[PDB]
Parts: C-alpha cells; structure tokens; sequence
C-alpha cells in the first residue's frame, strides 16, 4: 500500500518558504517561467527528478575514491562492466548526461530524409532527430494521449502503427526505431515487455534497428513485475535485463535511474557503430575513457545503477509518487492517469478549463502553484512541445500538463501531504489563474528559458 | 498536529530489508538480547538517542575542514565562541562526550562527604559524583516518581525539598545542585524557567553552586516556548541563554542536542576553577583546545549546536516523538506520560501483565519488537537493573519499561508507523509474549552481553 | 631558484609500487601503447594535466555543499560572480568542459567561409572552428615553430600576419582571432600582456572580435609577472583582469587552470551573443545555470579559479615544471625549449637519434619510460598524428616527442626526480632502445588504442 | 636512500608564514610555550606527530560508511578483528585516544605499592602509573639516556636491571613490565625482537605480566627488518604479529601508527582483564562496543592500521624523519643519535651550552625555533619530566631535547629543507637563546599549559 522509506537518512539539507508576496515579486522577475526562478527561492522543488537524487552512503564512499586518470580509470571500468552485465550490451561510452548521447546516436544513425519513430516525442531527443535531417513520427498508441484514461502500459508501441510506417515509406527509410522506457511526457507510463518483445519481432523481420531510451528504465521493470502477468516473481534485474535483449542499444541519462547528480551514457552492440562513437565523444564530450565526467562521477552512477535494481527501493519510490496521485485524485483535482513512476501530472486542460491551449494553461498553473506554495513545478505542454519546423505553428499535444516531479530518496510523505494539501487549495478557485503570452521565444527547446506576460 | 520535516534528504543510509522469518533466526543467534543484535541486521535502530544523528550538508562541510593540530586548532576556537554565544558562560572545555566532562567536574567540585542533591539522576553522572566521595540526594518533585501522571514540567526540582537539606547538612556540605535539562530517568520531562530561577536564588543567597547537566537543554528550551507562560514571543536560542544564566556551569554530551555522533563540554564561570579544569584534562582527554576530539569533530558540534536553534527543527524533532507516543496511547498502549523530548517508554509491566517480573517481560516485549518490525529498542527494566553481587537477588526496579528512543533527523513518520502499527499489533495479542530466562548471565553490565531462551 | 610547496598535504591517494619486471608484464600486456595501461597499474601518471589536479580542502568543502537544483543553483551563482570578478567580463555560461565552451562559440559566431585565425592551434579548438564552416590561418610568431629556440613570450601573434590577413580578405570575411593562453602546441608558452593590447587595438580598429583560449591563462599570468617589464608590482590577478580587458570574451578548460577534476565555460560582454549562447547551450550541456556540472562542481570550480590566483601557488605550479626540464636538460636530455607552463616535452627523434620515425621512437621511450620507472607519459609524435586514410601514409609530424604532463598540486619534487633520474639513465644508453611495429592498428584513433611490438 | 613519496597528493591544505615581529608578539602572548600558540599563527606545525596524520583515500572513503550504531557496527566488527589479525591479542576494548588505555590499564593492572618498570617513562603513562599508586623503575640500559651515543636498538629493557629489580623487590611487588615500541623520549629508539623474547622468558618464568606499548610500533618493526639480523625477509606484519606474541596486552594510541585523527585501544589475552575492563571503560569512554570513538573512525583506525604495514610507507616514512637528521648533522648541529622513528631531537644541552638545565634551554629553544622560523616543535627535557612526586624537585632527565616531530604523510622533503635551513641558521647565533623561568606551573603535565618569563 504505502510503504515506509527502505532506508534511513544519513545527511539532511534545511529547507525554507519565503512570503507569498515575495514569491509573487520572484515569479514575474523570472517572466512567469518557473524555469528561471532561483533555487535559494523554492521551499519544495519538483521542477523534476532529474540530477536532483539524493546518494548513498556507499555512493559518497565511491566518491572519496575517484581515479581522475585520463584513461584507465578503476572507476571507467567498474561503470563499464556493471553496465555490461546488468543492461547486456556488448559497448559503453560515457557521456556527462542524456542530451549528449543523444547527440552521439543522431549523427551516428540518421541520414537526412530518413524518419525516425517513436513512442511520443521528447524535447532534447527530437530536437537532436530533426537538427540532423530527421523526421519524427509517433507511433505511441492514440490511448496515451488521453490523459484520464486509466489503461495499464500505455507506454506501448501500436504495432499497426509501426506497420503502417513501413508500408508506406520503405523499411531503409526508418533510421531507426525509438523506444523510451517509461514514457515520460505520457505522464511516466511503462511499456511492457510482450510489447518490446513483439517490435523486436518485427523490427527485425524488416532489418530495422532499435534503440531504447533507457532514462527511467528501473521505474518501467517495476511496473512489469507489478502489473504483466508471468512476471510477478522475476526480480528487477532480471526484468531490466530481458528489457534489452530486444534493443540494438540505449541512450541514458543516468541523473533519472542511476540515482546520481550528473551523468550518461550510450551503448551499443556493433562494434563498428562503437568505433565511429567514439571518434564523435572526443569532439562534444571527451576521451571514450571518461566522457566529460569526474571519475569520481563514473563510480557513483555504477554503484546508484546496481542500487536501483533492489526492489523494497524501486516499489517505495513509486509507491510516494502514487500516493501524491492518490491524494489528488480523493480530492477531485484532475491528473493524469494512472500514476506514471516518477511525477504526478496535472491536467492543466480541466484545472484550467476557462483558458484555451494558446493562452498556456500548463505554463500559466505551473507559476500560480509557485506564488500561492512556494512549491515548483515544470510546464509539460504546448511550450515544451515546440513549434513545427515546417509550419511554424506550435505543435499542438492533446496533453497540457503540470508536472509535480520527485526526485529519488529526497522527500517524505509528509512533504507529498504538503505539496497535495496546497494544490487542493489552488483548485477551489482555478477560474483565478490568467492567461499567458510569449514576450521572448527562443529558437528552440524554447521551455528552458521563455519570458511570458499575462495576457 | 505534526509538522512535515523541516529539512530534506542530502544523503541516505543503506539497511537490511530481511523478512520476519530471518530476523527470527537473528534474534535467536543474539540470545534474544537486542543489545547483542548486529547493526547491519537492523531496519530502524530505537536503542538509543545517543550519537546517532544525522548530520546537515553544512556539518559535512565542516567535517572537510577540520585542522588537526594538536593546540591552538580552529575548529577548537569557532567551538568556544558559539558555546559562549550561545550558552553565555564564560569559559569552555571540550572533553570527547558527556561523562568525560561528568569525570572533570566531580573531580572539580567535590570534597569528600559533601552532598550533591539533583532532579533524579542519570547513571554516568551519579557514578563520578559518588566515587569522588559525595551523597546524592534526589530532589525532584515527588509527582516525578509517578510515571501515569499527566502533568507539565514534571522534571522541577521541590524548593522544600532544597531548603531542607539545607537546613540539616549545611551549605558548606553541598558541593552542588545537579540540575538536568530534561530529566531521562523520568522519560525526559522538562523544567521550567521559574524553576531553575527559583533554585538560582535559593542556591545563590547561601553561596551554593550550581552546574546543569544541558545534555537535552534544546528540547528542555522547546517545552518552555510551547508551555511556559510568557515565552511565546521568545526564541529558542533567548530561552536556551536565559536558562543557563542561572547557573554556574555544565556539562554536555553534544551526543544528543549538538546534533552529532561523538563530543562534549564543560563550562564554567569562575576563573579559579577554569584553571583546575585546564590542569585536569590533559590526563584524561587531551588539550584544553581539542578535549580527545578531532579538528573536525569541534567542527561539526559547533555548527551543529548552532542549527539546534532553529524553532522549526526542534519543534519537529519533539512532535516527531510525541506522534509515535499519540498514536501508541490512542490505541491503549501504556506508556510512561506524559511523552518526553526524545523518546517513548513503553510500560511492559501493564504489557505483559501475564508475566511476572522475575520472566523479563520488558526484555522479552523488545525481542518480539524487532521479530515483528525489524525495530531495535532497549530493555531498561529487571535485566538493566542488574543483580545485587553481595545477596545474589535481583535489584527490582518499579520501572519495567522499553524505551523507543529517536536519533535526530535521521527517520520519518513513517518509521515511526512502521513501529507503532507493529507494537499496536502486538499489543492485541499480548497474551501470547512469552517469559524469558537466563541461559549466560555475565556477573556485571549483564545487558549487554546475556543470553536468554524462551520459558 | 625552487621553492617549497605553499601547501601540505591533507589526503593521499593510494597506488601501486609494482616492481620493474611487474611493470614489464603490464606494458607488454598493453601492447607497449602507455594508453592503453590500467591506472591502478601507475605510479606517476603524467599522461595530461588536464582534470588530474589536487582539490583543496575548501574546495572539499564545498563538494559537500552541491545545491543540485535543475535551475537556479547557489553554486552556479557563486561561479558567476566569481569569473566576472575576475576575468572582468558580463556574462558567463558553464559548460561540463572546454570543448563544450567551444562548440557554442564556433556555432555563435562564425558564418560559413570566414577565417579564424590564432596563434597555433589545439586539436578540439580547431576542429570546432572547421566544423562550421571557418579556415584556420596561423598568426603566430615564426619563432613559435622551431621547438629549440630559447626565447621568452613565444605564444605571441605576428601583427604582421593578422594584417596581412585583414589586407588579403577583409575585416568582415574574418569571424574572430582565437588568442590562445599559454600555446600548448608551442609546449606551452606565454602570451605577453603588449601582445594581447596590440591585437585588441588592432582587431578593434577594424571592428574584428578577439576570443582567448583561456585555459592556462594563469600559468600565462605568472610568466607575465615574472618576465614582463612593468609586471613586477602586480598580483597575478590584477594581471588575469587586465588579460581578460583585450577580449571580447574566452572558452576555459577549468579542468587546467581552475585546479578541478570536472568543468568549463563560455564568456562574453556582448548582450545577444550571451542570449544566442543560452538558447544553445541547453542543446548539447543543460541550463544556463548548470552547463552539464553537478552543482558541487560549480562550487569547486569557483573556489579553484580563485585558489589560483595566489601568487606562491602559482609560482610553485610553474617552477615545478622547470624544475623538471632544468634536470634533463643539465644532463644533455633534448627538449623542447624553453620549458612551458604545464608540460616538458622530450625530443624522441634526437633522444632515438638511431630510429627512424617509422619504428616510432616517441611511442617507445615512453613505453620504456613506464618500465624503468613507473611513469607514464604521452606520445606527441607520428602516432597521434595519424595516418592519411586517402593515400595510406603516415602524417609526417615535425615534432615526434613524448609529453611529461605536470598535473597541479599532486606531486612533489622527488616524484621529479623519480621522472629525471630515469630518463637520464635511459639516455646513457639511448641506443639500446628498440623501434616499434603495429599489431594492431585502428583506423581511426589510432593513438588511444593502437598495440605495438618490438622490431 | 632516499625514496620518493609512495602515494600521490589527493588533497592539500594551505600553509603560510606571518612576519617576524608578529611571531615575537605571538610568543610572548602564550608565555613562551609553544603549546600555547595557535594553530593558524604556525607555518610548518611539528609540535607532534600525534592526530595530524594525513588520511588516505581509502580511509575517507570508510569515513563515510560511518555505522553509528551503539552497539553492534559494523565499524567495530571490522577494527576488532583487524587488531586480533595484526596483533594477535584475543581482546580488544576501544578508547578515544592513548590516555584512556592507560587510564583503563593503571587502574586494572595495579596494586598501591607496587612497581611499574618500563623501558624509559612517558609522561601520560607514568602519571597515570602514579596516581594509582605505582612507583615508577627505569629499566631501559643507560646508554638510551646519552644523547649523542649512536647505538643501535637503543630502546632495549636492560636485563641485568629487570634481574635487580625482582631480587631485590619480589616478583609480587611487581604490577607489569611496560615495554614501549618504540621509546619515544630516547628520540624515538626502537626495541629489537631478541630483547623482547628475552624479556618475555625472564618475566614469564617469574609469573610477571608484560603490556606494550603499541604507540609506535609499526615504526618498531621497520627498525627490525632494517637492521636485526635474520629480519630482512620478513615483512613488516609478520614483524608487528610475532613482536606482540611476546605480550600479555598492550595500550595504543591509534593517533600515531594507525594513521588517523583521532583513536586508541587497549589489548588483552586474559578473560578476567577483559571483563574488568569493560566495566570500566563505561565509566570514563563509552560502551565498550565504541570506547568514545564515533563509528566512523573505528573504521579509519581498522583502514589506516593495515595500510601502515605496507614496506614501502613505513620505510619512507622513516627514512623522511632520517633526511632531517642528515641534513642538521652534516652542518653540525647537535641532536639525538641515532634519528628516531618519527622526529628529529635537537640536543638542547649542546645547542645552548650557556645555559644551565634549571634556565630551562629546551624550552627556552623552541620558542626561539618558532621566533625565527615559524616552525613549532615541542619541549621534551626538564619541564616535561614533571616533578618528582616525594621530593617536589625537578626529575632531572639527561635528555633535554627540542623535538622536530614529523606527522605522516603530510610534508615533503622540500620541507625538510626549509625546517632544516633554519634551524642551521638559529645555530649560528645560538648565544642568543635566554633563559626562562616559570610564571605559572600546573600540578601535574605541567609541560601542557605551563607559562614562563625570561630569566
Ligand atoms: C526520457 C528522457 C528525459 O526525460 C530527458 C531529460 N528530461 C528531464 C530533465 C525531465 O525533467 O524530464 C533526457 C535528456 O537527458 P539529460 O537531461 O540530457 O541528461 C533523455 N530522455
Ligand atoms: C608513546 C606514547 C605517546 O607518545 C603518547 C602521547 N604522545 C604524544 C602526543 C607526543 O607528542 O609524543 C601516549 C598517549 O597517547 P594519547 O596522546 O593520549 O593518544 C601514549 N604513548
Ligand atoms: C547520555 C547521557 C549522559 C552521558 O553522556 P555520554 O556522552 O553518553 O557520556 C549524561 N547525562 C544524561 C542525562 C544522558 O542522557
Ligand atoms: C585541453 C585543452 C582544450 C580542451 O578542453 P577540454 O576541457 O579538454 O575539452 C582546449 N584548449 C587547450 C589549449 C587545451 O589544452
Ligand atoms: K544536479
Ligand atoms: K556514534
Ligand atoms: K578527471
Ligand atoms: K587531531
């Protein structure tokens, strides 16, 4: 039901709230973005689960022994087996985070004209599909756009979908496939693994590569083990290890799953792939041997990713993030459902229902939840979705979310009481939150550091 | 009601998530004496308040910068000013935890057959004024001895009772008043201000002097903002300094309200005596500038005495406490009242009214404790009361208790449910806790060592 | 002529004493490529400088005080004010290292068919500024490219190569000049403070933008203060600001001169510039406020920019260096002269005057370097040059030497002279050193995991 | 000869030097006891080598495993059963430092009236022998008391003197041998493993028990592997195990040879002792399941003892302290011959012959070292030898020495040089160096906070 934390706490840090109405002075000085807001100036912060984990002690153990070498760090090749064993694919190379690796597989597996598909978009991974000459497709199926809609695995690939894409355009035009592990602008939803074993199947019949994006790929074997049947007593590990035996590699962001503050990776089984990967490192990231990381660094995410493969961890942390939902939905305040493994996502669409998408419903709640809780929060929305590169109009998603992120071991449930108890408060009179405009759009992934005025 | 933490997590500790049927099997290969079970085999360890704190980000950052000499450290010199600062003696010696400063000053302030009379006593500090030659006298409020009864400040000395010895041994036979902030024997009941106002006066017009025992002086200051009148517009920090303006000095075990895990003090006013003391460290401790402490450990007890301060986390540290207590009574289970700062006693006795107390019900309740929860506690009853060696009978104390003790800032509430919900369980069928009997009892300090098996 | 360390040491880090014929077996098992050995297998690794440096105790410290905020960290904010304090320039954007600087800023400021031209160049600067699209046009003094000549300031730009260029293809053709502080192609050498304001108003005159390399550009100081006339009264930092003046902005390894094991960053004084960069920076590194660094690595990168503005530490750092080439070079071991900031580097082709470049003398007194002592050293000779994979030749470097990298703050004299001792007993019988064959060779890369065996 | 450092810098701490004049200030301010003056006010601190002790890497990484448990971590598992393997005692019982073993011992081993006999006394040792009731013998041969006489194994118990004292007290009068490894206040002189059986037959035949003093001993066994014929093959643990086996227990102040900050312990092979002795260590450290020490530094003491045994340390270590001696004796200033282990004593009857020993010169000698230099050392002659305790007179020690006590790991030869380059120029005018006399005197270790005023 709610279990208690499988650990104790080993090191605190103080946190504070500051009146609302210097809040209110701080959400227009950073033009409504809750993005810009300072740090010092957020007494709960759930702008998201990325790098924001707390470590173990064993970790900080392995940090006291980083082996700064330039290559043939203790710490490289303790990363590096770890991987290989617990993920199975044959190659590693380090990156300092998700969005580099990224960078690495787009130049790597994409000639201009080719598409690339997916199970829903995500912001850095399209951006980098389409900046080399790619075409995103979204062959997630139409359930997962539906955000009350409570279905099991709504992460899963339509295969009729997928299907349809090869018939259409040619299986050599498909640079490759892209599969996230959990879906994380579906709300956190998991893919189960009759799914990755049936686009295997088919991928394969067709000589179309597959690569998966393993950001939250602990969260999502929970969800197997919980949920898909046959699966009940499998341990994690095990559960993560079938996961990608159907994959042909993986980009990571190890600041989600490994339970660290900075971190990444890309793997790979061809070894000629792994070759030109690592002429490509050296120029964004550095050596193959450390990737723009610490070694320190690459010790801590090999100890945090075998630490999340222990069950009691994994089920509490997705329990809390449950609870938060449970709470919100006793109380009649609209979400995403279910419950993804790592945010709660407020419907912003119904919270909000007086505005339309263009006056940035998602955007505008995320600020009106910092100025009335000192709690913030990120847009997941019409902003962050961009605008389309051939038309110039915002891409329009079917979801405008408010996303209440938690990180890994940070928080309790008497904060999630908290965070529920001030969002239930903002809901009794949602008709007071305004409209927002852009007065400055960046060219891209334009979220991160927009400026709005209301309207 | 509660108030969420005050504070995040920075860092977690690794424990052992066995099941019943394995912490059944560690219970017996300890002899059924929790004192014996292995840290690592422990979910929450309950044993004691002493020393196992969590420390901030900013006591780990301190604990970086510890200069090790020998004399003359900084660490030694932040130390020193913080305590004047905030205690507002005049001069300090630091001694590696509390009955090293406990050993200075009976060695201090003793002559042979004088009297030391006190608010009950603790058992490290009886021991050194007892074998420097002195008589304790106890001088509580004789409502103290009631552990059912329900009543605010339970831990006051009687005037009557001070006066009194007074008037039949002599002021010049009183070597001091030992005055303890809470007061443990009691289940860490506080004194009031008007108290220890009132024995500064009596003391002082006879020339009397008196050193507090400021082991738990934070959580003693918290109930005199929540329950003195007057106070309410006071910071901890002013009540903590008008508290030890009545007294000449003390001694302190930083193990518990300085938030750390290891460090102590003595202070005084007086010149002369300062001097004495600096001669009498040294063969004990060490310097008078590190007291057998590292650099860094100065360090963190200086830093963290200073956090201690702050309203909201003393507050939560105490109402922690008092909602494991609250939930324990609303069910029925009987415990010493009302609640202190830093633990519950659980009055066994009632528990396991079906046992005699010749059966050690209060070892036997903490051994099915942790079989059912995975909860150290410790027995302080029969068995901590030891044997009389010259008749050979057991000393029988009235307390038979189990003492659920909370380190600072190191669990939850959840924990705190997880031992409650365990002993609420127990508790519905009391009846079936069986009486235990020795099978290797030590000749002393036989808690820590005896075995035992079920009758 | 050598001081003392200005520091002591606070930790140790743990290597192996391997004896002679042990650490044969290890190179051999390498295939005689100092690369490809196993730093637990090390004992003075002097492969680079580059993010092997010592950390402090207060940058420790602050490694404990990481605010790991996605946005708007305290540490971030401590970083910002610290470099605009004092480089003296507006605006600052972190990056995870130097490369990632340099990426933005070739992507900010260069159209496709302009020139960029600086004095010599460094592999991953350069490549950056092709990539989009510029030719690279060397403006360094003649004196620079012959590695012999014993001459101070020899990083210096040949104004009459910078006008002749502006002369040949006009002011607008040409995107900016890349002044590099200290000229690690070069061996490292300094840049002078007439030099740097010659180039500002020259460039400035025709509307031209200047950025440094800056990433040795405190070493670069201290030849300033030690050599330049007018230099002897001014701290080292008063000479960093006054460097930083000439510039319209610089990209920074502070993985060299920030004494971190992690880190980078971007400046600029122009407005849009600074707004272009943060809507690129979230492409390849993170925020504006973390740059692809955990927030402890702000922090300590902030406290290591301004730790290296102390005159004994920097003094020492660069002695120590000297300290090294002035032993080889009294006992008639080749170098390149003079002696740089960071590095000596033995001329292979004179020390193996009996190979030919094609048996790879570089490559094998380095190996050898290894066996006789336990240090291992980098190959800057026709291996890393690699091979032409059109015509199947060698690149034919000039220099074939072996780099003997000084990491800041981790090794003391006698390590020194464990390095020249060995050295110079190999070069009394420099002839028994034997060519080098491929095994196996890459095809690209060739350096980092190419193995070799005697001939 | 003299081998570089066997490890690398990980960390450093800053050190600088303040004028002369200041230091003039300085030194009267602390009446002219370098005990007295301030850890940031010295420039080079060799006061002692006792807690200033640089950690290793591994060691930091142990710190932050911390099991604070009260009883039952894992941290003293791991310490208990490191000494039972290195040092082959059955027991063990932790204390804080040094002091508090013999605190623990001296209460446990000794019967008012009898003698102690040790090789040489110790100030802590023999004031804690005396206030038990113990006569103190000297049993070491008289050549350890001549300074200048540069015998091997200088340390040896002479056993016609042991022979003298059982006839002429009976062997019942005897409480135990103490056996220091090595004898500190001879200059560090270590004991050979033929005395030590020798010893052992002799007491064993008579029924006397013989303790060590473990302080140093790993510094012992370097000796013996260096020059005991028939030692050269063994290694430095097997030396340490047999040199124990010749032991019934030992006192250990883990400050010095288990290379940590704070620690010590106290070893037993009879049941009965051990018993006795956890009953009282509860007294004045702790439970004996932590003895005043927090978990984290059983842990570093169990880490940094069994690094120690490494040859290649503890030979550089010695031969570090054996470089100072060198370089004073071959410019002719006068010290203890043979170099001891860990410091370098001046002979300060030598170094100022002018002077009588009742004008206190190596008092006198220190201060004047700190004046000119920065540098603190410690006073180990009239003023440390304390009072003899039936006369009230001075104990009048030969040895009146000015130690240079090196801390592990922390210096450099480089160091070394600047120590020794004053020191050689205070000689040249060592006419200079006044006599001082008492302002203020402790009662006891008077050495510690004793104040005086030139004569
Ligand atoms: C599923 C997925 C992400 O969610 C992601 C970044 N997402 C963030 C930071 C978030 O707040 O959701 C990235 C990019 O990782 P990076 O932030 O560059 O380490 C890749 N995949
Ligand atoms: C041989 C020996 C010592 O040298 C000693 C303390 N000596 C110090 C601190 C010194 O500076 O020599 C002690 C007392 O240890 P302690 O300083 O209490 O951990 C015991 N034995
Ligand atoms: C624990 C305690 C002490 C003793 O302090 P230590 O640091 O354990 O030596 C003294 N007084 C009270 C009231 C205590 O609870
Ligand atoms: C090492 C170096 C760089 C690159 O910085 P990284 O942090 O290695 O990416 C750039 N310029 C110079 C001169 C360098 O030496
Ligand atoms: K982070
Ligand atoms: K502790
Ligand atoms: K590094
Ligand atoms: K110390």
């Amino acid at each position: 039901n709610y279990p208690a934390e499988p650990f104790r706490i080993k090191s605190v840090e103080t946190v504070s709230m500051i009146p609302r109405d210097e809040r209110l002075k701080k959400m227009q000085e950073a033009g409504y973005n809750t993005f810009l807001l300072n740090s010092k100036d957020i007494y709960i912060d759930l702008l998201t689960d990325s790098g924001t984990n707390a470590m173990s002690d064993k970790q900080w153990a392995g940090m006291m022994m980083g082996d700064e070498a330039y290559a043939g760090s203790e710490n490289f090749y303790h990363l590096e087996r770890t991987v290989q064993e617990l993920f199975g694919f044959k190659h590693i190379v380090p990156t300092h985070q998700g969005r580099g690796a990224e960078n690495l597989l787009s130049q790597l597996a994409i000639k201009p004209g080719q598409y690339v598909a997916g199970n829903m978009y995500f912001t850095t991974t399209r951006y980098h599909q389409e900046k080399n000459g790619a075409v995103f497709v979204d062959i997630v199926r139409d359930e997962a756009h539906d955000a009350g809609l409570n279905i099991a695995f709504k992460g899963d690939i339509d295969l009729k979908k997928l299907q349809k894409l090869i018939d259409e355009k040619g299986a050599e035009n498909i640079a490759y496939i892209c599969l996230a592990v959990t879906v994380n602008l579906a709300g956190g939803q998991p893919v189960s693994m009759a799914n990755m074993r049936a686009v295997r199947e088919l991928t394969e019949a067709h000589g179309i590569k597959v690569f998966y994006d393993a950001t939250r790929c602990v969260e999502n074997a929970y969800f197997i083990k919980e949920q898909e049947q046959g699966f009940e007593n499998k341990s994690i590990a095990e559960i993560v290890h079938e996961m990608f035996s159907y994959a042909d590699g993986c980009t990571m962001s190890g600041k989600k799953d490994c339970l660290v503050n900075i971190g990444g990776f890309l793997c790979m089984n061809d070894d000629e792939m792994f070759s030109s990967a690592k002429e490509l490192v050296v120029v964004y990231e550095g050596m193959p041997s450390y990737g723009g990381l610490a070694g320190r660094d690459m010790e801590a995410m090999a100890i945090g990713l075998r630490e999340a493969m222990q069950y009691e961890y994994i089920e509490h942390r997705v329990k809390q993030v449950r609870y938060l939902g449970d709470k919100l939905k006793a109380a009649g305040v609209p979400i995403v459902e279910p419950v993804g493994g790592h945010a709660v996502f407020l419907d912003a669409r119904r919270f909000c229902e007086h505005l339309t998408q263009d006056e940035f419903p998602a955007q505008s709640l995320a600020a009106s939840i910092y100025v009335e809780t000192g709690v913030r929060s990120m847009e997941r929305g019409i902003i962050s979705a961009g605008r389309n590169n051939v038309t110039g109009e915002h891409h329009r998603p079917k979801l405008e979310t408010v996303r209440l992120t938690i990180p890994r071991r940070v928080y309790t449930y008497a904060h999630m009481d908290v965070v529920a108890d001030g969002i239930i408060k903002l809901y009794q009179h949602k008709e007071d939150i305004r409209g927002l405009k852009f007065i400055y759009e960046p060219k891209q992934l334009r979220f991160f550091t927009a400026r709005f005025d209301y309207i």
